[PDB]
Protein backbone atom coordinates (compact mmCIF):
# COMPACT_ATOMS: atom_id res chain seq x y z
CA UNK A 1 0.00 0.00 0.00
CA UNK A 2 2.70 2.37 -0.03
CA UNK A 3 3.83 1.67 -3.08
CA UNK A 4 0.89 3.03 -4.51
CA UNK A 5 1.40 5.54 -7.25
CA UNK A 6 -1.65 7.34 -6.05
CA UNK A 7 -2.12 8.19 -2.39
CA UNK A 8 -5.15 8.72 -0.84
CA UNK A 9 -2.57 11.60 1.60
CA UNK A 10 0.94 13.66 1.17
CA UNK A 11 2.29 13.19 -2.34
CA UNK A 12 5.93 11.34 -2.99
CA UNK A 13 6.75 11.76 -5.99
CA UNK A 14 10.46 11.01 -5.96
CA UNK A 15 12.39 7.81 -5.40
CA UNK A 16 15.59 7.27 -3.75
CA UNK A 17 17.38 4.55 -4.61
CA UNK A 18 20.58 2.56 -2.58
CA UNK A 19 22.51 -0.24 -3.65
CA UNK A 20 24.88 -1.80 -1.34
CA UNK A 21 27.56 -4.53 -0.82
CA UNK A 22 27.23 -4.54 3.11
CA UNK A 23 23.78 -5.57 4.82
CA UNK A 24 25.06 -4.35 8.14
CA UNK A 25 26.81 -0.82 6.83
CA UNK A 26 23.37 -0.88 4.68
CA UNK A 27 21.02 -0.76 7.79
CA UNK A 28 23.62 2.13 8.98
CA UNK A 29 23.13 3.99 5.74
CA UNK A 30 18.93 3.97 5.90
CA UNK A 31 19.47 5.25 9.74
CA UNK A 32 21.46 8.81 8.77
CA UNK A 33 19.25 9.03 5.58
CA UNK A 34 15.65 9.02 8.18
CA UNK A 35 17.60 11.49 10.16
CA UNK A 36 18.52 14.62 8.22
CA UNK A 37 15.16 14.31 6.49
CA UNK A 38 11.72 12.60 7.00
CA UNK A 39 11.88 10.47 4.08
CA UNK A 40 9.36 7.36 3.83
CA UNK A 41 11.91 4.20 3.55
CA UNK A 42 9.85 1.71 0.98
CA UNK A 43 11.90 -1.13 1.36
CA UNK A 44 15.19 -2.53 3.36
CA UNK A 45 15.69 -5.94 1.64
CA UNK A 46 18.88 -8.65 1.91
CA UNK A 47 19.10 -9.73 -1.64
CA UNK A 48 20.96 -12.45 -3.81
CA UNK A 49 24.44 -12.55 -3.28
CA UNK A 50 24.25 -11.03 -0.61
CA UNK A 51 23.82 -7.13 -1.66
CA UNK A 52 21.70 -4.94 -0.16
CA UNK A 53 19.03 -2.58 -1.22
CA UNK A 54 17.37 0.54 -0.03
CA UNK A 55 14.66 2.05 -1.28
CA UNK A 56 12.41 5.65 -0.04
CA UNK A 57 10.47 7.34 -1.16
CA UNK A 58 9.09 11.40 -0.56
CA UNK A 59 9.32 15.06 -1.65
CA UNK A 60 12.08 16.02 -4.13
CA UNK A 61 13.23 18.33 -1.21
CA UNK A 62 13.03 15.27 1.63
CA UNK A 63 14.42 12.34 -0.93
CA UNK A 64 17.24 14.76 -2.18
CA UNK A 65 18.40 15.25 1.49
CA UNK A 66 18.28 11.56 3.04
CA UNK A 67 20.33 10.86 -0.22
CA UNK A 68 22.96 13.60 0.32
CA UNK A 69 23.44 11.95 4.08
CA UNK A 70 23.09 8.56 2.96
CA UNK A 71 26.68 8.87 0.00
CA UNK A 72 28.53 10.62 2.85
CA UNK A 73 28.61 7.41 5.79
CA UNK A 74 28.72 5.24 2.75
CA UNK A 75 31.98 5.61 2.17
CA UNK A 76 33.07 6.29 5.52
CA UNK A 77 33.08 2.07 0.40
CA UNK A 78 29.81 -0.33 0.19
CA UNK A 79 28.02 1.95 -2.03
CA UNK A 80 27.70 -0.29 -5.46
CA UNK A 81 24.73 1.82 -7.20
CA UNK A 82 22.15 4.88 -6.75
CA UNK A 83 19.49 6.26 -7.96
CA UNK A 84 17.28 9.35 -7.80
CA UNK A 85 14.37 10.12 -9.78
CA UNK A 86 12.40 13.44 -8.93
CA UNK A 87 9.29 12.32 -10.82
CA UNK A 88 9.14 8.73 -11.40
CA UNK A 89 6.66 7.61 -14.02
CA UNK A 90 3.75 5.84 -12.64
CA UNK A 91 3.36 2.22 -14.16
CA UNK A 92 7.43 1.87 -12.40
CA UNK A 93 5.77 2.16 -8.75
CA UNK A 94 4.09 -0.97 -8.85
CA UNK A 95 7.25 -3.01 -10.03
CA UNK A 96 9.33 -2.23 -7.39
CA UNK A 97 8.47 -4.50 -4.55
CA UNK A 98 8.29 -8.04 -5.91
CA UNK A 99 9.04 -9.52 -9.43
CA UNK A 100 6.49 -9.41 -11.54
CA UNK A 101 5.29 -12.20 -13.98
CA UNK A 102 3.16 -10.67 -16.28
CA UNK A 103 -0.20 -12.77 -17.24
CA UNK A 104 -1.41 -12.23 -20.60
CA UNK A 105 -0.53 -9.24 -23.15
CA UNK A 106 2.61 -7.75 -29.96
CA UNK A 107 6.64 -6.25 -29.53
CA UNK A 108 8.87 -6.20 -26.74
CA UNK A 109 12.63 -5.81 -25.47
CA UNK A 110 14.10 -7.26 -22.52
CA UNK A 111 16.68 -5.29 -20.87
CA UNK A 112 19.17 -6.72 -18.81
CA UNK A 113 21.24 -4.90 -16.43
CA UNK A 114 23.76 -5.60 -14.09
CA UNK A 115 22.70 -3.38 -10.84
CA UNK A 116 19.22 -2.98 -9.43
CA UNK A 117 19.81 0.78 -10.12
CA UNK A 118 20.23 0.40 -13.56
CA UNK A 119 16.70 -1.13 -14.03
CA UNK A 120 14.79 1.10 -12.30
CA UNK A 121 17.12 3.97 -14.27
CA UNK A 122 16.27 2.39 -17.47
CA UNK A 123 12.46 1.77 -17.38
CA UNK A 124 12.12 5.06 -16.24
CA UNK A 125 13.61 6.94 -18.85
CA UNK A 126 11.98 4.73 -21.06
CA UNK A 127 8.02 5.09 -20.15
CA UNK A 128 8.58 8.79 -20.32
CA UNK A 129 10.35 8.72 -23.75
CA UNK A 130 7.09 6.82 -25.99
CA UNK A 131 4.30 5.15 -25.16
CA UNK A 132 5.17 1.98 -23.89
CA UNK A 133 4.00 -0.44 -21.03
CA UNK A 134 6.12 -2.17 -18.75
CA UNK A 135 4.41 -5.94 -18.60
CA UNK A 136 7.77 -7.67 -16.27
CA UNK A 137 10.26 -6.79 -13.88
CA UNK A 138 12.63 -8.69 -11.42
CA UNK A 139 15.27 -7.03 -9.23
CA UNK A 140 18.17 -8.58 -8.13
CA UNK A 141 16.29 -11.03 -6.14
CA UNK A 142 16.61 -14.81 -7.34
CA UNK A 143 19.28 -14.03 -10.28
CA UNK A 144 22.40 -13.27 -8.16
CA UNK A 145 21.99 -9.37 -8.27
CA UNK A 146 21.13 -8.97 -12.25
CA UNK A 147 18.08 -6.96 -13.33
CA UNK A 148 15.48 -7.65 -15.97
CA UNK A 149 12.42 -5.76 -17.30
CA UNK A 150 10.26 -6.28 -20.68
CA UNK A 151 8.47 -3.16 -22.61
CA UNK A 152 5.98 -3.42 -24.64
CA UNK A 153 4.19 -1.84 -27.19
CA UNK A 154 3.98 -0.62 -30.94
CA UNK A 155 7.40 -1.33 -32.68
CA UNK A 156 8.76 2.02 -33.47
CA UNK A 157 7.99 2.83 -29.62
CA UNK A 158 9.85 -0.57 -28.35
CA UNK A 159 12.72 0.61 -30.44
CA UNK A 160 12.61 4.37 -29.40
CA UNK A 161 12.76 3.03 -26.06
CA UNK A 162 15.50 0.45 -26.60
CA UNK A 163 18.06 3.76 -28.17
CA UNK A 164 16.93 5.06 -24.60
CA UNK A 165 17.79 2.45 -22.50
CA UNK A 166 21.32 1.51 -24.01
CA UNK A 167 22.06 5.10 -23.44
CA UNK A 168 21.46 5.66 -19.53
CA UNK A 169 22.64 2.32 -18.97
CA UNK A 170 25.97 2.76 -20.03
CA UNK A 171 28.27 -0.47 -19.45
CA UNK A 172 25.54 -1.53 -16.46
CA UNK A 173 23.53 -2.86 -19.79
CA UNK A 174 24.14 -6.44 -20.11
CA UNK A 175 22.44 -7.36 -23.07
CA UNK A 176 19.16 -5.36 -24.86
CA UNK A 177 17.05 -8.13 -26.52
CA UNK A 178 14.53 -6.96 -29.17
CA UNK A 179 11.70 -8.97 -30.72
CA UNK A 180 9.54 -7.65 -33.28
CA UNK A 181 6.61 -10.36 -33.03
CA UNK A 182 7.40 -13.68 -29.92
CA UNK A 183 5.31 -16.68 -30.95
CA UNK A 184 2.24 -17.37 -29.22
CA UNK A 185 3.61 -19.64 -27.00
CA UNK A 186 5.50 -16.33 -25.65
CA UNK A 187 3.28 -13.78 -26.53
CA UNK A 188 1.57 -13.04 -23.12
CA UNK A 189 3.99 -15.39 -20.41
CA UNK A 190 7.15 -14.82 -21.46
CA UNK A 191 8.46 -16.19 -18.18
CA UNK A 192 7.21 -20.07 -16.78
CA UNK B 1 3.11 -30.13 -20.40
CA UNK B 2 5.35 -32.19 -19.12
CA UNK B 3 3.83 -35.43 -18.61
CA UNK B 4 5.48 -38.66 -20.19
CA UNK B 5 -1.52 -35.11 -28.67
CA UNK B 6 1.04 -36.39 -30.42
CA UNK B 7 3.89 -38.06 -28.63
CA UNK B 8 6.88 -35.94 -27.89
CA UNK B 9 9.77 -38.74 -26.11
CA UNK B 10 12.59 -35.68 -27.38
CA UNK B 11 13.51 -33.19 -25.03
CA UNK B 12 15.70 -30.33 -25.79
CA UNK B 13 17.54 -28.50 -22.53
CA UNK B 14 18.99 -24.94 -23.07
CA UNK B 15 21.19 -23.31 -20.01
CA UNK B 16 21.81 -19.55 -21.35
CA UNK B 17 23.90 -17.68 -19.18
CA UNK B 18 21.83 -14.49 -20.20
CA UNK B 19 18.30 -14.21 -19.88
CA UNK B 20 17.92 -11.56 -22.45
CA UNK B 21 19.96 -13.91 -24.74
CA UNK B 22 17.35 -16.51 -23.41
CA UNK B 23 13.97 -15.25 -24.81
CA UNK B 24 15.60 -14.30 -28.18
CA UNK B 25 16.83 -18.41 -28.54
CA UNK B 26 13.43 -19.58 -27.22
CA UNK B 27 11.72 -17.66 -30.16
CA UNK B 28 13.96 -18.49 -32.55
CA UNK B 29 13.49 -22.34 -31.65
CA UNK B 30 9.78 -22.28 -31.97
CA UNK B 31 9.66 -20.17 -35.43
CA UNK B 32 11.86 -23.21 -37.41
CA UNK B 33 10.46 -25.86 -35.83
CA UNK B 34 6.98 -26.47 -34.20
CA UNK B 35 8.13 -27.72 -30.44
CA UNK B 36 6.15 -27.70 -27.11
CA UNK B 37 8.21 -25.07 -25.01
CA UNK B 38 7.87 -26.75 -21.49
CA UNK B 39 9.98 -23.92 -19.59
CA UNK B 40 11.32 -20.23 -20.08
CA UNK B 41 12.99 -19.90 -16.16
CA UNK B 42 15.34 -17.87 -14.73
CA UNK B 43 17.58 -19.74 -12.12
CA UNK B 44 20.05 -19.01 -9.72
CA UNK B 45 23.27 -17.43 -10.40
CA UNK B 46 21.34 -15.38 -13.06
CA UNK B 47 21.14 -17.71 -15.66
CA UNK B 48 18.13 -18.82 -18.08
CA UNK B 49 17.21 -22.45 -18.79
CA UNK B 50 14.97 -23.69 -21.68
CA UNK B 51 13.25 -26.79 -21.92
CA UNK B 52 11.32 -27.77 -25.35
CA UNK B 53 9.80 -31.01 -25.98
CA UNK B 54 8.81 -32.42 -29.56
CA UNK B 55 9.37 -35.18 -32.02
CA UNK B 56 12.95 -36.17 -32.82
CA UNK B 57 13.11 -33.93 -35.58
CA UNK B 58 11.29 -31.10 -34.42
CA UNK B 59 13.56 -30.74 -31.48
CA UNK B 60 16.74 -31.33 -33.40
CA UNK B 61 15.56 -28.63 -35.85
CA UNK B 62 15.02 -26.25 -32.99
CA UNK B 63 18.03 -27.11 -31.21
CA UNK B 64 19.89 -25.60 -34.75
CA UNK B 65 18.57 -22.51 -34.90
CA UNK B 66 19.04 -22.28 -30.97
CA UNK B 67 22.92 -22.71 -31.19
CA UNK B 68 23.05 -20.18 -33.75
CA UNK B 69 21.81 -17.30 -31.76
CA UNK B 70 23.25 -18.59 -28.44
CA UNK B 71 27.14 -17.89 -29.61
CA UNK B 72 25.77 -15.18 -32.50
CA UNK B 73 27.69 -12.40 -29.76
CA UNK B 74 30.34 -13.73 -28.06
CA UNK B 75 29.11 -16.90 -26.78
CA UNK B 76 25.80 -17.46 -24.13
CA UNK B 77 25.69 -20.89 -23.77
CA UNK B 78 27.09 -22.57 -21.10
CA UNK B 79 25.56 -26.33 -21.59
CA UNK B 80 22.85 -28.26 -23.90
CA UNK B 81 20.87 -31.41 -24.09
CA UNK B 82 19.07 -33.22 -26.47
CA UNK B 83 17.52 -36.42 -25.22
CA UNK B 84 15.45 -38.31 -28.50
CA UNK B 85 13.64 -40.54 -26.17
CA UNK B 86 13.71 -39.71 -22.67
CA UNK B 87 12.61 -42.04 -20.04
CA UNK B 88 9.17 -41.92 -18.21
CA UNK B 89 10.53 -40.76 -14.80
CA UNK B 90 12.40 -37.79 -15.65
CA UNK B 91 9.53 -36.60 -16.77
CA UNK B 92 8.01 -34.70 -12.90
CA UNK B 93 10.99 -34.10 -12.08
CA UNK B 94 11.95 -30.83 -14.43
CA UNK B 95 8.95 -27.83 -13.11
CA UNK B 96 10.25 -27.81 -9.76
CA UNK B 97 12.68 -29.38 -6.93
CA UNK B 98 11.00 -32.51 -6.06
CA UNK B 99 11.52 -34.26 -2.21
CA UNK B 100 10.99 -37.45 -1.75
CA UNK B 101 9.04 -38.06 1.57
CA UNK B 102 9.34 -41.93 2.23
CA UNK B 103 10.90 -44.56 0.07
CA UNK B 104 9.12 -47.93 -0.70
CA UNK B 105 17.65 -50.37 -0.11
CA UNK B 106 20.61 -48.26 -0.97
CA UNK B 107 20.58 -44.71 -2.48
CA UNK B 108 23.11 -42.57 -4.94
CA UNK B 109 23.13 -39.14 -4.94
CA UNK B 110 24.67 -36.63 -7.68
CA UNK B 111 26.10 -33.56 -7.88
CA UNK B 112 26.70 -31.78 -10.91
CA UNK B 113 27.86 -28.62 -12.25
CA UNK B 114 25.62 -27.89 -14.84
CA UNK B 115 21.64 -28.99 -15.24
CA UNK B 116 21.85 -30.42 -18.33
CA UNK B 117 24.63 -32.72 -16.86
CA UNK B 118 21.92 -33.66 -14.12
CA UNK B 119 19.39 -34.70 -16.33
CA UNK B 120 21.29 -36.44 -18.97
CA UNK B 121 23.04 -38.46 -16.19
CA UNK B 122 19.42 -39.50 -14.89
CA UNK B 123 18.47 -40.46 -18.09
CA UNK B 124 21.45 -42.79 -18.89
CA UNK B 125 21.42 -44.18 -15.38
CA UNK B 126 17.72 -45.07 -15.11
CA UNK B 127 18.27 -47.01 -18.49
CA UNK B 128 21.24 -49.40 -17.32
CA UNK B 129 19.48 -51.10 -14.08
CA UNK B 130 16.06 -50.81 -12.59
CA UNK B 131 16.95 -47.68 -10.07
CA UNK B 132 14.06 -45.25 -8.80
CA UNK B 133 14.06 -41.58 -9.34
CA UNK B 134 13.69 -40.14 -5.88
CA UNK B 135 14.57 -36.28 -5.68
CA UNK B 136 16.26 -33.64 -7.76
CA UNK B 137 16.76 -29.99 -7.64
CA UNK B 138 18.11 -27.88 -10.68
CA UNK B 139 20.01 -24.67 -10.37
CA UNK B 140 17.37 -22.84 -8.15
CA UNK B 141 18.20 -21.97 -4.56
CA UNK B 142 22.10 -23.94 -4.81
CA UNK B 143 23.99 -20.90 -7.26
CA UNK B 144 23.41 -23.01 -10.38
CA UNK B 145 24.17 -26.48 -9.57
CA UNK B 146 22.46 -29.81 -10.00
CA UNK B 147 22.09 -32.75 -8.13
CA UNK B 148 19.50 -35.58 -7.59
CA UNK B 149 19.01 -39.00 -5.98
CA UNK B 150 18.66 -42.50 -7.15
CA UNK B 151 17.45 -45.99 -5.30
CA UNK B 152 17.80 -49.50 -5.78
CA UNK B 153 19.43 -52.34 -5.34
CA UNK B 154 22.88 -51.80 -3.97
CA UNK B 155 24.47 -53.60 -6.83
CA UNK B 156 22.14 -51.83 -9.61
CA UNK B 157 22.93 -48.64 -7.82
CA UNK B 158 26.54 -48.81 -8.40
CA UNK B 159 25.91 -49.89 -12.16
CA UNK B 160 24.25 -46.95 -12.32
CA UNK B 161 26.50 -44.82 -10.53
CA UNK B 162 29.23 -45.97 -13.24
CA UNK B 163 27.12 -44.89 -15.98
CA UNK B 164 26.75 -41.33 -14.54
CA UNK B 165 30.05 -40.81 -14.42
CA UNK B 166 30.75 -41.28 -17.89
CA UNK B 167 27.95 -38.98 -19.03
CA UNK B 168 29.19 -36.59 -16.81
CA UNK B 169 32.74 -35.99 -17.44
CA UNK B 170 33.87 -33.24 -16.17
CA UNK B 171 30.56 -32.14 -14.99
CA UNK B 172 30.48 -34.10 -12.16
CA UNK B 173 31.58 -32.48 -8.87
CA UNK B 174 30.72 -35.19 -6.81
CA UNK B 175 28.76 -38.97 -6.24
CA UNK B 176 27.91 -40.68 -2.81
CA UNK B 177 26.75 -44.34 -3.11
CA UNK B 178 25.40 -44.94 0.69
CA UNK B 179 24.81 -48.93 0.68
CA UNK B 180 22.83 -48.79 3.61
CA UNK B 181 21.12 -45.32 5.10
CA UNK B 182 20.79 -45.08 8.75
CA UNK B 183 16.64 -45.53 9.33
CA UNK B 184 16.66 -41.79 10.43
CA UNK B 185 17.61 -40.91 6.62
CA UNK B 186 15.76 -43.30 5.00
CA UNK B 187 13.77 -41.20 2.89
CA UNK B 188 13.77 -37.60 3.99
CA UNK B 189 17.54 -36.94 2.84
CA UNK B 190 16.58 -33.19 2.86
CA UNK B 191 14.68 -31.05 5.89
CA UNK C 1 10.56 -35.40 12.42
CA UNK C 2 8.98 -33.73 15.37
CA UNK C 3 9.36 -30.22 15.09
CA UNK C 4 9.45 -29.09 18.05
CA UNK C 5 13.16 -30.28 17.83
CA UNK C 6 14.64 -26.66 17.73
CA UNK C 7 12.59 -25.89 21.05
CA UNK C 8 15.07 -24.90 23.66
CA UNK C 9 13.81 -26.70 26.20
CA UNK C 10 11.97 -30.28 25.17
CA UNK C 11 8.79 -31.22 27.44
CA UNK C 12 9.06 -33.63 30.27
CA UNK C 13 9.67 -37.07 29.38
CA UNK C 14 12.47 -35.75 26.54
CA UNK C 15 16.17 -36.77 27.17
CA UNK C 16 18.34 -33.91 27.57
CA UNK C 17 19.67 -32.26 24.17
CA UNK C 18 21.76 -28.95 24.83
CA UNK C 19 24.98 -29.19 22.57
CA UNK C 20 25.03 -28.13 19.18
CA UNK C 21 26.85 -28.87 15.98
CA UNK C 22 26.95 -27.16 12.88
CA UNK C 23 28.77 -28.35 9.29
CA UNK C 24 29.36 -26.42 6.55
CA UNK C 25 30.37 -28.47 3.47
CA UNK C 26 30.98 -27.54 -0.31
CA UNK C 27 30.04 -30.17 -1.30
CA UNK C 28 26.36 -31.54 -1.04
CA UNK C 29 26.12 -35.11 -1.96
CA UNK C 30 29.33 -35.18 0.52
CA UNK C 31 27.31 -33.88 2.98
CA UNK C 32 24.64 -36.88 3.35
CA UNK C 33 27.65 -38.85 3.53
CA UNK C 34 28.65 -36.78 6.09
CA UNK C 35 25.08 -36.59 8.35
CA UNK C 36 25.18 -40.92 7.77
CA UNK C 37 28.26 -40.89 9.67
CA UNK C 38 27.25 -38.68 12.25
CA UNK C 39 24.08 -40.91 13.18
CA UNK C 40 25.71 -44.07 12.63
CA UNK C 41 28.91 -43.18 15.00
CA UNK C 42 26.06 -41.54 17.85
CA UNK C 43 22.81 -41.54 18.58
CA UNK C 44 22.78 -37.30 18.17
CA UNK C 45 19.18 -35.93 16.82
CA UNK C 46 19.68 -34.28 12.82
CA UNK C 47 17.90 -30.68 12.65
CA UNK C 48 18.69 -30.06 9.20
CA UNK C 49 20.05 -31.96 5.86
CA UNK C 50 19.55 -28.77 4.15
CA UNK C 51 21.13 -27.39 0.77
CA UNK C 52 21.63 -23.30 0.91
CA UNK C 53 22.73 -20.53 -1.29
CA UNK C 54 26.02 -20.87 -2.64
CA UNK C 55 25.53 -24.22 -3.35
CA UNK C 56 26.93 -25.25 0.08
CA UNK C 57 25.12 -27.89 2.29
CA UNK C 58 23.92 -26.83 5.70
CA UNK C 59 23.89 -29.95 8.75
CA UNK C 60 23.09 -29.24 12.41
CA UNK C 61 22.35 -31.63 15.20
CA UNK C 62 21.79 -31.45 19.01
CA UNK C 63 22.35 -33.89 21.93
CA UNK C 64 23.96 -34.94 24.73
CA UNK C 65 27.50 -33.31 24.68
CA UNK C 66 29.41 -36.56 24.49
CA UNK C 67 27.27 -37.39 22.01
CA UNK C 68 27.61 -34.79 19.07
CA UNK C 69 31.14 -34.35 20.15
CA UNK C 70 31.58 -38.28 18.88
CA UNK C 71 29.43 -37.43 16.01
CA UNK C 72 31.72 -34.40 14.87
CA UNK C 73 34.59 -36.78 14.97
CA UNK C 74 33.02 -38.94 12.65
CA UNK C 75 32.01 -36.12 10.94
CA UNK C 76 34.96 -34.11 10.17
CA UNK C 77 36.54 -37.45 9.12
CA UNK C 78 34.53 -38.20 6.15
CA UNK C 79 34.21 -34.27 4.87
CA UNK C 80 38.09 -34.04 4.83
CA UNK C 81 38.68 -37.18 2.44
CA UNK C 82 41.12 -36.75 -0.64
CA UNK C 83 40.22 -33.07 -0.56
CA UNK C 84 37.71 -31.44 2.48
CA UNK C 85 34.57 -30.29 1.30
CA UNK C 86 34.18 -28.67 4.82
CA UNK C 87 34.13 -25.25 4.80
CA UNK C 88 33.14 -24.57 8.70
CA UNK C 89 32.43 -26.14 12.01
CA UNK C 90 31.16 -25.25 15.27
CA UNK C 91 30.28 -27.13 18.22
CA UNK C 92 28.61 -25.58 21.14
CA UNK C 93 28.52 -28.09 24.24
CA UNK C 94 25.98 -25.60 26.13
CA UNK C 95 23.90 -23.14 23.63
CA UNK C 96 22.03 -20.09 24.67
CA UNK C 97 18.30 -20.54 24.88
CA UNK C 98 17.66 -17.56 22.90
CA UNK C 99 19.76 -18.73 19.63
CA UNK C 100 17.61 -21.95 19.27
CA UNK C 101 14.85 -20.34 17.55
CA UNK C 102 16.82 -19.20 14.83
CA UNK C 103 18.55 -22.12 13.60
CA UNK C 104 15.85 -23.29 11.12
CA UNK C 105 13.99 -19.97 9.39
CA UNK C 106 15.20 -16.83 8.64
CA UNK C 107 13.42 -14.47 11.53
CA UNK C 108 12.27 -10.65 11.42
CA UNK C 109 11.32 -9.30 14.66
CA UNK C 110 8.94 -6.77 14.12
CA UNK C 111 8.82 -4.93 17.56
CA UNK C 112 11.46 -3.75 20.93
CA UNK C 113 11.72 -2.92 23.94
CA UNK C 114 12.90 0.63 24.96
CA UNK C 115 18.14 1.45 23.04
CA UNK C 116 21.13 0.58 20.77
CA UNK C 117 21.68 -1.95 18.12
CA UNK C 118 24.69 -3.67 16.44
CA UNK C 119 24.47 -5.97 13.43
CA UNK C 120 26.98 -8.58 12.71
CA UNK C 121 27.80 -10.06 8.90
CA UNK C 122 29.78 -12.79 8.80
CA UNK C 123 31.03 -15.27 5.79
CA UNK C 124 29.93 -18.35 7.35
CA UNK C 125 26.87 -19.94 9.06
CA UNK C 126 29.53 -21.31 11.85
CA UNK C 127 31.07 -18.31 12.23
CA UNK C 128 27.22 -16.51 12.87
CA UNK C 129 25.81 -18.89 15.21
CA UNK C 130 29.11 -19.39 16.97
CA UNK C 131 29.64 -14.91 17.32
CA UNK C 132 25.73 -14.72 18.68
CA UNK C 133 26.08 -17.64 21.08
CA UNK C 134 29.65 -15.94 22.48
CA UNK C 135 27.71 -12.55 22.62
CA UNK C 136 24.61 -14.01 24.51
CA UNK C 137 27.10 -15.37 27.18
CA UNK C 138 28.85 -12.06 27.62
CA UNK C 139 26.66 -9.02 27.52
CA UNK C 140 22.83 -8.45 28.69
CA UNK C 141 21.89 -8.61 24.65
CA UNK C 142 18.75 -9.44 22.49
CA UNK C 143 19.14 -11.56 19.59
CA UNK C 144 16.44 -9.91 17.06
CA UNK C 145 17.57 -10.85 13.75
CA UNK C 146 18.86 -13.80 12.03
CA UNK C 147 19.62 -14.95 8.40
CA UNK C 148 21.55 -18.06 7.30
CA UNK C 149 23.18 -18.28 4.22
CA UNK C 150 19.82 -18.52 2.39
CA UNK C 151 18.68 -15.57 0.12
CA UNK C 152 22.39 -14.48 0.82
CA UNK C 153 24.68 -16.30 -1.43
CA UNK C 154 26.27 -18.23 1.77
CA UNK C 155 26.67 -14.85 3.86
CA UNK C 156 25.01 -14.28 7.32
CA UNK C 157 24.20 -11.76 9.72
CA UNK C 158 22.40 -11.09 13.32
CA UNK C 159 21.61 -7.94 14.78
CA UNK C 160 21.71 -7.64 19.01
CA UNK C 161 20.33 -5.13 21.16
CA UNK C 162 20.79 -4.06 24.52
CA UNK C 163 22.14 -0.45 26.29
CA UNK C 164 25.01 0.87 24.23
CA UNK C 165 27.71 0.12 27.11
CA UNK C 166 26.41 -4.07 26.30
CA UNK C 167 26.54 -3.60 22.99
CA UNK C 168 29.89 -2.32 22.70
CA UNK C 169 30.96 -5.08 25.29
CA UNK C 170 29.27 -7.47 22.51
CA UNK C 171 31.08 -5.99 19.61
CA UNK C 172 34.80 -7.21 20.59
CA UNK C 173 33.70 -10.18 21.85
CA UNK C 174 32.32 -11.07 18.26
CA UNK C 175 35.31 -10.05 16.55
CA UNK C 176 37.79 -12.11 18.73
CA UNK C 177 35.87 -15.10 18.03
CA UNK C 178 34.91 -14.21 14.37
CA UNK C 179 38.73 -13.43 13.03
CA UNK C 180 38.85 -13.29 9.48
CA UNK C 181 35.36 -14.51 8.92
CA UNK C 182 33.70 -11.28 9.95
CA UNK C 183 33.18 -9.03 7.15
CA UNK C 184 31.41 -5.76 8.25
CA UNK C 185 30.19 -4.92 11.92
CA UNK C 186 28.35 -1.77 12.11
CA UNK C 187 26.94 0.02 15.25
CA UNK C 188 24.33 2.24 15.82
CA UNK C 189 23.58 4.17 19.30
CA UNK C 190 20.71 6.00 18.73
CA UNK C 191 18.26 4.42 15.82
CA UNK C 192 15.77 6.61 14.19
CA UNK C 193 11.80 5.03 15.19
CA UNK C 194 11.18 4.41 11.83
CA UNK C 195 13.91 1.57 12.00
CA UNK C 196 13.24 0.74 15.42
CA UNK C 197 12.31 -2.98 15.91
CA UNK C 198 11.70 -3.55 11.94
CA UNK C 199 14.88 -3.29 9.54
CA UNK C 200 13.93 -5.68 7.29
CA UNK C 201 10.87 -5.54 5.31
Amino acid sequence: ERFDATPPEPDRPALGVLELTSIARGITVADAALKRAPSLLLMSRPVSSGKHLLMMRGQVAEVEESMIAAREIAGAGALLDELELPYAHEQLWRFLDAPVVADAWESVIIVETATVCAAIDSADAALKTAPVVLRDMRLAIGIAGKAFFTLTGELADVEAAAEVVRERCGARLLELACIARPVDELRGRLFF
